[PDB]
């Protein structure tokens, strides 16, 4: 199957998923000088007060916290979005070293990791149908740099030993994703894609300018996860990021400056 290795990583994905070479692939480098300040963009409304986390799993690519998105709870709106997008899950991408790991880059700078909070447009009824639409998903991306710990991340870090290998899952209730957000909601936005197969061009990307800081111990715990299932040769889950893709005919818009 697809993965992040020499023989099945990003440079191979186009063979099963030809949209890999499409016109709106993600991630991209955000060239801050070239991004257009758009005074008509709205502040982003992030309304996470009633979020209900359910489960955390290791899917062999990342780990993901899934939410109960069966009611209009945790929702994203405003910004570049028309309508209401409901939070369904978050997951991360990270590196083998603190100098790489993010998917998006800023002026070619790579962060240690990137958090993706995945939301689907309610007009499409469910996440699966939304992923078939050009405005189906909105992913809020947040960079992680290594420095002081993020207290709101610790609950996640501490359960990872229970989901070490592909296929493992656990109950994971009462997790508040507000504890993963930076102070500022200033952002860049552009039309793009899923960053893993099937690479659907269904995402409005909203990438926050302000990174969150996590400690070296917290990110070390991410790197202790495994790509492999229990019983198979151990391959640490690190460098699960797709590199920047061609911007092609897109403009990245800034909510600030
Ligand atoms: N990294 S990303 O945020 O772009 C992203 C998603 F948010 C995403 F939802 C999918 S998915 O394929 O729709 C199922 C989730 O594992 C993805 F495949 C995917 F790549
Ligand atoms: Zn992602």
């Amino acid at each position: 199957h697809w993965g992040y290795g020499k023989h099945n990583g990003p440079e191979h994905w186009h063979k099963d998923f030809p949209i890999a070479k499409g016109e709106r692939q993600s991630p991209v480098d955000i060239d801050t000088h070239t991004a257009k300040y758009d005074p008509s963009l709205k502040p982003l409304s992030v309304s996470y007060d009633q979020a209900t986390s359910l489960r955390i799993l290791n899917n062999g690519h990342s780990f993901k916290v899934e939410f109960d998105d069966s009611q209009d709870k945790a929702v994203l709106k405003g910004g570049p979005l028309d309508g209401t997008y409901r939070l369904t899950q978050f997951h991360f991408h990270w590196g083998s070293l603190d100098g790489q790991g993010s998917e998006h880059t800023v002026d070619k700078k790579k962060y240690a990791a990137e958090l993706h909070l995945v939301h689907w447009n309610t007009k499409y009824g469910d996440a699966g149908k939304a992923s078939q639409q050009p405005d189906g998903l909105a992913v809020l991306g947040i960079f992680l740099k290594v420095g002081s710990a993020k207290p709101g991340l610790q609950k996640v870090v501490d359960v990872l030993d229970s989901i070490k290998t592909k296929g493992k899952s656990a109950d994971f209730t009462n997790f508040d994703p507000r504890g993963l957000l930076p102070e500022s909601l200033d952002y860049w936005t552009y039309p793009g894609s899923l960053t893993t197969p099937p690479l659907n061009e269904c995402v409005t990307w909203i990438v926050l300018k302000e990174p969150i800081s996590v400690s070296s111990e917290q990110v070390l715990k991410f790197r202790k996860l495994n790509f492999n299932g229990e019983g198979e040769p151990e391959e640490l889950m690190v460098d699960n990021w797709r590199p920047a893709q061609p911007l092609k005919n897109r403009q990245i818009k800034a909510s600030f400056k």
